[PDB]
């Protein structure tokens, strides 16, 4: 019924008149990890902001929550990077030795 993003945004409205979290929060997408609340922004930048003050509040209530149960926050930038490179090597060797004759009699 209830999510822990849309209760951490009630809570910092409700905390306090600081809408500024609406603008740091709204374009972001929040992820739960059944006690991680993960944070998506398009840079690093509203990460930092973000965790400034949403942390605060959040952290504050997780634990005004239950507190032995409060889980904790993440931060990143959109989702993670694509990967895709050819690959390829090549190697040799080479040798020749060799071996002396002789028999060196006696008399």
């Amino acid at each position: 019924s209830l999510s822990l993003w849309q209760q951490c945004l009630a809570r910092l409205q409700d905390e306090l008149p600081a809408t500024e979290f609406s603008m740091w929060i709204r374009p972001l997408q929040a992820e739960l990890s059944d006690n991680t609340l993960a944070l998506y922004a398009p840079n690093r930048f509203v990460l930092d902001w973000v965790r400034d003050k949403y942390l605060n509040n959040i952290n504050g209530l997780l634990t005004s929550f239950c507190g032995a149960d409060a889980p904790q926050l993440r931060f990143e930038v959109g989702t993670k990077p694509v990967t895709q490179t050819p690959q390829a090597a090549v190697t040799s060797n080479v040798a020749a030795p060799a071996q002396v004759a002789q028999t060196q009699p006696q008399r």
